[PDB]
């Protein structure tokens, strides 16, 4: 079963805790991972009420299960915030233009 479903892609809280951990630690160092520079911030237009609190950080969380570290980023993101909290996981799939839709 899917913990998390990003539109096609099925996530399990192992991927997501796994790519969380992996953008804390860049964010931590104060190193960037890309041409977008992820991890970055998450402005949060889309008006999500996350359980946690701001302010928060995007990274990636690929389909593929490995942790990125260049190139395409895809569609899905795992947001954390200062205090490494999972804030959600969203998605541009099923989303107009670079908006945000959260994954289910
Ligand atoms: N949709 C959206 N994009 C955001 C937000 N905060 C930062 N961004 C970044 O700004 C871009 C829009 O110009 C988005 O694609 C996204 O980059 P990512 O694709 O790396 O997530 C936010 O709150 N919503
Ligand atoms: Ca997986």
């Amino acid at each position: 079963a899917c913990d998390y479903t990003c539109g096609s892609n099925c996530y399990s809280s192992s991927d997501v805790s796994t790519a969380q951990a992996a953008g804390y630690k860049l964010h931590e160092d104060g190193e960037t991972v890309g041409s977008n520079s992820y991890p970055h911030k998450y402005n949060n237009w889309e008006g999500f009420d996350f359980s946690v609190s701001s302010p928060y950080y995007e990274y990636p969380i690929l389909s593929s299960g490995d942790v990125y570290s260049g190139g395409s980023p895809g569609a899905d993101r795992v947001v954390f915030n200062e205090n490494n909290q999972l804030a959600g996981v969203i998605t541009h799939t099923g989303a107009s233009g670079n908006n945000f839709v959260e994954c289910t």
